[PDB]
């Protein structure tokens, strides 16, 4: 009982976990991709009351992305833009 982290799996048009259509703007920022496959990982950490997003192209496979996403959500380094260049 100490660490404060919130991970969520936002996907398709039903991505607004319950009723949180935040990133929804990105899906409609200009008639972007909307083939019911809009998958985006959203993780909120102790960033002075804030969070970050992460576009995903394919997560269904194996641990190869399981651990890769876990770290991307709350790792030691991050904010490098390198790993993002490999995915995005």
């Amino acid at each position: 009982l100490f660490i404060a982290t919130l991970k969520g799996i936002f996907t398709l048009k039903d991505l607004p976990e319950e009723f949180r259509p935040f990133v929804d703007y990105k899906a409609g920022l200009e008639k972007k991709k909307l083939s019911d496959d809009d998958e985006i990982a959203i993780i909120s950490i102790k960033g002075t009351q804030s969070n970050h997003v992460l576009f995903l192209s394919s997560y269904n496979s194996v641990d190869e992305i399981r651990k890769e996403l876990e770290e991307a959500g709350a790792k030691i380094n991050h904010t490098t833009l390198k790993i993002l260049e490999g995915h995005l």
